[PDB]
């Protein structure tokens, strides 16, 4: 018995049945359930249970140290086999859960240690993360509570008629009236009412309407609010994930105003910048162990040929991407018979190598033998669709770009890990689809009127695909709008399980393969007197002063200058003013500096343009002629100098500067890529996107219009998507939409919807083509895009480096250890003497510990109290919360004051002990002055009630963990700082740019009333918003439009309306570049840098915590 169990379990064949018995019951689950499936469950129950029983008696249940389930892999399959017989015997909620058996095919995959050993690690140490997290989304959301309650129930309310159509005025009749909900402005197929408020800057109401509050419901089907601590602390959580964040940040600024920025500019500094670089650390660390530990353990035969077949490669690039929809006879005609020489070049190739060169010798390479399988797929293509195989000769090109055989070369060289690292992704969506499937599969058919309009929405849960293309949409970071529709039909259960699949799947994976790419893609009077007043410091300051109040003065030119005069002839008269200045500068740099040493640097190459295109538009000025706006705005890059002289800001800079061609090649790796998928896209989709469409733009059923010639019968129009794959230009364009996650769902929304061209599209007619998309996102977006950030962790640890002097020969032991000898090299202790016989008993009793776990304890029923407000309360609910905060706050000042008795003069030796009194006298003189700003706007009396977070916000002290991280985060603080004045600086640019650019265009897509490029406020918004790359398809659209667009009159002063594709096109790029790519990713670097340090030296080095226990007993 126990020697046939022994002899049985340590077969491989078993082992080997086991798992194949798995994979079958993993696809079986895919299938819809029949009548077959029943069986087939109880085969596989049975084999399953035979396994378990050869187990138990082969080793034993629990009694001895090696038996059954003193494994987690059998306590799983205990688990699951349990479960399977109590689904078997009679909630259906448990039956889909056996799909975690699924989990154990990780372990074919070889290498799968490192892998699943670095996901443990990572969820073990997130243990010190989560407190912090939980803490820190907690005062956000009390803060936002007490900011933003009941804000988004604003409404426009039409005003009582006095016409008498209502009857007499009375307050039932009024609330009766405004009650209605037919009242309400709304513009016509808007599904959402418009916010509003009075605030400057808020949203305005039409005519005939007033803003009113507590009408209706909330937006989002009412799951969007701050009423409630729960509500609140969902948005917060949402803002710090940046999930759809943009459109609750429009709403709060249109319902309050637009100084509550403020708010969203902290939330995202700490919560995005930050903590998320927190979980990315702790994820580079666990697999950086890992690794380490696993690494411990252990004619034709010319070059004059070869540069003939890279030029030809490349002229027969360039015409496979001429490639485009509704081709002329002629272009079409050039193609085909390039094709046709090409591959009889190809062909001669292949010739001329097998006979010049050994066969044998050919086949031993393998690019001859790539080039044969090229020579093969094109005549079998040429013979008789295979037109797609063109796309293999595209890769030929490496063989002679060294950067992209380079790149190939590191990519081949750690295949493995990658394969891991995508098959345990793809084995966590499909144990999620298949969950999230048995969860919510009915109630999306049972539930579906209460869905706008009665109909499926395009993703759901209903079958196995489209479980699967949710929680990979949820993966990609997109998960509070499917979790919208699922509480909608569903219940709270959606909350967690949503919730749970963006933690594992992107805070998690994806953090662990940016971990991986880190790991493995890493006369003599005049000039003497130039050259004094040059070097003078005086001089600098006033030439940086003057810089800086014109681009003050820039910033004031907005819609409403040709309204102010005054204004008018300042910015005239300071241009006026600017030229001169300009040119004494450049003469006097000259004189002190020499014409080789001046024109050999690029800051003097870039004062000297800005010279230039002041004396242009001043002799343009003179003539006659409008000055050019755009040479004027140069100005503003001559405050890159002095920015880049601030203190601290030397690293930064290096960084970026030593970065730049990294950057660059990166780039141009990403374009050969992108290439290659815009060609397959527009061999794809090219012209597929053509509808038919009414006066009002819905699209009409296949029905009724089966094609063009139906739809141009009955006077339809035959409408193109804006974002289609005509030709390269637009697929490269629609690329950079689903690489962002912006604007994507219409382009697949399209894609899946694609048939024979002149044809109707059909709802979800090409489902399948969704495959196309997720190879690219995995390529395009999970690799190609997460370069920037690694690159930029190299290049700053380098940098930093460099700055402390620190040689770059040493080792981290090394460095470890200088860190402790110089930290040992400063330390002084400090005794306080005890108190007389009263005030010693008092000293005693406050030193204790006892005393601040009580006060500790009292600080969380204080926060807890806090928690309890919502909106809506009654009045005596909320007198007797602030009469608990009374309380609460006499306590901390008896608290306060016995502390201080008994430390005599010694309390103000401890920084948290002025942190205390510091917050004691802010408390208790805001809650006095409450009453009078309360008695006597209620938006000034929210922002001064603030002030209650400091007493709460002292629940940090005494934590280890949490002590550490903001430890880390107090020494990067300046970079940090630094790292967001640049940010500013740039923004501030483009703020300008973009106003001089877009002020007069016509309100579409994201562009309206409140947010717009009309003033430098809104710009500024706008900018902000778009620095993480949070609705750019909405501003594209609505700064690139030209269609429907009158042109501007110079004669009768009118500005115009019109955009500008290029423009935009340009802009927009060049912003998501620069800031979304590089400047954001600098934040993680620094931090990353700054956390590994504190960690290796608590962990593999002394800290600071070990002098002060050491001299603690000195
Ligand atoms: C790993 C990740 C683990 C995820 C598990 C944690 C999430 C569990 C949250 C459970 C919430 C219970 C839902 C029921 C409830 O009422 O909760 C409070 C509240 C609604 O309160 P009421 O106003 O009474 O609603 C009625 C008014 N129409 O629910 C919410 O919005 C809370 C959602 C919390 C979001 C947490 C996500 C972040 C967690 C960090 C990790
Ligand atoms: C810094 C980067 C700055 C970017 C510079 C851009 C300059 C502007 C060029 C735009 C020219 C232009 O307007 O051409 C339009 C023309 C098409 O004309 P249509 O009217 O659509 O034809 C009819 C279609 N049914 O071409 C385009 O649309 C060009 C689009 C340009 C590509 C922009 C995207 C770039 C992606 C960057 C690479 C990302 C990967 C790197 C990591
Ligand atoms: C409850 N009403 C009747 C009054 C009683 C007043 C009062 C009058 C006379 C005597 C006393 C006594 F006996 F206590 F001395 C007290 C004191 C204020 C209190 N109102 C109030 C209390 C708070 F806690 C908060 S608060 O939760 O926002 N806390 C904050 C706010 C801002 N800064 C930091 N903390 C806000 C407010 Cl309006
Ligand atoms: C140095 C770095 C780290 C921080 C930079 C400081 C910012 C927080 C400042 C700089 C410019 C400020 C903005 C300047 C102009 C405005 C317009 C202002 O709104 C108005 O114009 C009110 C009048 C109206 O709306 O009618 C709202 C605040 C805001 C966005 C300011 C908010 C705070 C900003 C962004
Ligand atoms: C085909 C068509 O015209 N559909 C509607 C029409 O019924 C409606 O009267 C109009 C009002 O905006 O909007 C559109
Ligand atoms: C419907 C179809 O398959 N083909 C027709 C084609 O025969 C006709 O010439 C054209 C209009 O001229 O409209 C389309
Ligand atoms: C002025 C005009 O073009 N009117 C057309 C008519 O000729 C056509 O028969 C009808 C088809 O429904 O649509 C309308
Ligand atoms: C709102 O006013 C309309 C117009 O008179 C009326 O038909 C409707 O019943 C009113 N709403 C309610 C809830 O009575
Ligand atoms: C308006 O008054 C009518 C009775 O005259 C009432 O039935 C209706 O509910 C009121 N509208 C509301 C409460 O919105």
């Amino acid at each position: 018995i126990r020697r046939v169990a022994i002899s049985t379990m340590v077969q491989p064949i078993f082992s080997y049945f086991i798992m194949i018995t798995i994979l079958i019951h993993c696809i079986f689950m895919i299938m819809p359930a029949t009548q077959t499936t029943y069986i087939l469950e109880l085969v596989f129950l049975s084999i399953y249970t035979i396994e378990v029983v050869v187990k138990v008696l082969a080793r034993g249940f629990i009694l001895h140290p090696f038996a059954y389930l003193r494994d987690p892999w059998n306590w799983l399959d205990f688990l699951v086999t349990l479960i399977g017989y109590i689904t078997l015997v009679v909630l259906y909620a448990l039956r889909a859960f056996r799909v975690l058996r699924s989990w154990r095919t990780v372990t074919i995959v070889p290498g799968w240690r490192t892998i699943v050993d670095a996901l443990s690690l990572s969820i073990t140490s997130l243990k010190d993360l989560v407190l912090l997290l939980l803490f820190s989304l907690s005062v956000f959301a009390l803060i936002g509570l007490q900011l933003f309650m009941g804000n988004l129930k604003h409404k426009c309310v039409k005003h009582f008629p006095a016409d008498g159509s209502w009857g007499n005025f009375t307050d039932e009749r009024w609330f009766n009236y405004t009650s209605n909900s037919s009242h309400w402005y709304i513009p016509d197929d808007w599904i959402e009412y418009p916010l509003c408020g009075n605030s400057s800057g808020a949203g305005m109401c039409p005519p005939g309407y007033t803003c009113l509050q507590g009408y209706g419901g909330n937006p989002n089907y009412g799951y969007t609010s701050f009423d409630t601590f729960g509500w609140a602390f969902l948005s917060v959580f949402r803002l710090v994930t940046l999930d759809y964040w943009e459109d609750l940040y429009q709403l709060a600024l249109r319902s309050a105003g637009p100084w509550h920025i403020l708010f969203f500019i902290i939330v995202v500094f700490y919560g995005t910048f930050c903590f998320l670089n927190f979980i990315l650390a702790v994820v580079v660390m666990s697999y950086t162990h890992m690794v380490k530990r696993a690494d411990e353990e252990k004619v034709v035969l010319s070059p004059f040929f070869e540069l003939f077949i890279a030029v030809i490669i490349v002229l027969n690039i360039t015409f496979m991407a001429l490639d485009h929809h509704d081709m002329n006879i002629e272009f079409e005609r050039i193609l085909r018979t390039g094709n046709y020489i090409f591959t009889s070049i190809y062909i001669v190739e292949a010739v001329l190598k097998i006979i010049a060169l050994s066969p044998k010798f050919y086949f031993k390479d393998s690019w001859n033998v790539f080039d044969f399988i090229i020579v093969v797929f094109a005549i079998l293509e040429l013979g008789l669709v295979f037109r797609s195989f063109r796309l293999l000769r595209v890769f030929r090109l490496a063989k002679f770009w060294p950067t992209l055989n380079n790149f190939m070369s590191v990519m081949t060289k750690s295949y493995g890990a990658f394969v891991n690292v995508m098959y345990v992704m793809f084995l966590l969506l499909f144990i999620f689809a298949i969950i999230g499937m048995q969860l919510f599969g009915m109630n999306y058919i049972d539930n579906m009127e209460r869905f706008p309009d009665g109909d499926l929405p395009r993703w759901n849960f209903t079958d196995f695909l489209h479980s699967f293309m949710i929680v990979f949409r949820a993966l990609c970071g997109e998960w509070i709008e499917s979790m919208w529709d699922c509480m909608l039909v569903g219940d709270w259960s959606c909350i967690p399980f949503f919730v749970a699949v963006f933690f594992v799947g992107n805070l998690v994976i994806l953090n662990l393969l940016i971990a991986l790419l880190l790991n493995n893609y890493g006369w003599s009077n005049i000039r003497r007197v130039c050259f004094l007043l040059a070097k003078n410091k005086y001089f600098q300051k006033f030439v940086t002063a003057v810089l800086v109040i014109t681009s003050v003065l820039l910033a004031l030119e907005d819609i409403y200058l040709p309204q102010r005069p005054v204004l008018v002839n300042i910015t005239l008269y300071v241009d006026y003013v600017l030229t001169a200045f300009f040119v004494i500068e450049m003469i006097i740099m000259l004189f002190a500096v020499g014409f080789k040493k001046y024109f050999t640097s690029k800051w003097y190459w870039l004062d000297f343009i800005v010279v230039v295109a002041y004396l242009l538009n001043f002799v343009l000025m003179c003539a006659g002629i409008e000055a050019l706006q755009t040479l004027r705005l140069l100005r503003v890059f001559r405050l890159f100098r002095p920015l880049s002289k601030v203190n601290g800001m030397q690293v930064v800079t290096s960084t970026l500067v030593e970065a730049v061609p990294h950057i660059f090649n990166v780039i141009l790796v990403g374009i050969f890529f992108w290439l290659v998928f815009a060609i397959m896209g527009v061999q794809l989709f090219a012209g597929k996107f053509y509808k038919c469409v009414d006066e009002n733009s819905t699209v009409l059923s296949h029905e009724i219009t089966m094609d063009r010639n139906d739809c141009l019968h009955e006077n339809y129009t035959w409408e193109n998507s804006p974002m289609n794959f005509d030709h390269v230009g637009n697929a490269y364009l629609s690329l950079l939409q689903v690489a962002t996650f912006k604007g994507w769902l219409q382009i697949m929304n399209d894609a899946i919807d694609s048939r024979e061209v002149h044809k109707q599209p059909i709802r979800e007619t090409n489902i399948y083509m969704y495959l196309y998309f997720i190879f690219f996102i995995v390529f395009g977006s999970f690799f190609i895009l997460k370069l920037f950030v690694c690159i930029l962790i190299d290049i700053f640890r380098q940098q930093r480096r460099k700055a402390e002097g620190l040689s770059a020969t040493d080792s981290r032991t090394q460095l470890i250890y200088r860190r402790a000898v110089m930290r040992t090299m400063s330390a002084k202790p400090v005794k306080r003497i005890p108190k007389n016989k009263i005030q010693g008993c008092i000293f005693d009793l406050v030193t204790n510990q006892a005393f601040d776990i009580s006060i500790m304890v009292l600080i969380c029923l204080n926060m807890v109290t806090m928690m309890v407000e919502k909106e809506g309360q009654s009045q005596h609910m909320t007198e007797v919360l602030y009469w608990i905060n009374v309380v609460f706050i006499i306590l901390f000042t008896g608290e306060c004051v016995l502390k201080l008795i008994s430390l005599r003069h010694y309390y103000f030796t401890v920084g948290w002990n002025i942190f205390d009194f510091v917050v004691v006298i802010i408390s208790i003189v805001g809650m006095f002055l409450a009453d009078l700003i309360e008695t006597y706007s209620p938006t000034l009396f929210r922002v001064i009630r603030l002030a209650r977070i400091g007493r709460i916000l002292r629940l940090v002290k005494g934590a280890k963990g949490i002590r550490l991280l903001l430890l880390a985060l107090r020494k990067a603080l300046r970079t940090l700082f630094n790292v967001s004045f640049l940010l500013f600086v740039i923004m501030f640019v483009y703020a300008v740019f973009g106003m001089e650019f877009f002020m007069h265009i016509r309100d579409a897509g994201a562009i309206d009333d409140v947010y717009n490029f009309k003033t430098f406020g809104q710009s500024i918004i706008l900018l902000f918003q778009l620095a993480t790359s949070a609705g750019w398809d909405g501003v594209y659209f609505a700064i690139a439009n030209e269609e429907d667009c009158r042109a501007p009159d110079h004669e009768l002063g009118y500005p115009g309306n019109c955009g500008s594709r290029a423009l935009g096109i340009a802009y927009l790029v060049s912003y998501l570049i620069i800031t979304c790519l590089v400047v954001i990713n600098m934040y993680a670097a620094v931090i990353l840098d700054y956390v590994l340090e504190v960690y290796e030296d608590s962990k593999e080095g002394l800290t600071d915590d070990d002098y002060d226990m050491f001299f603690e007993v000195w």
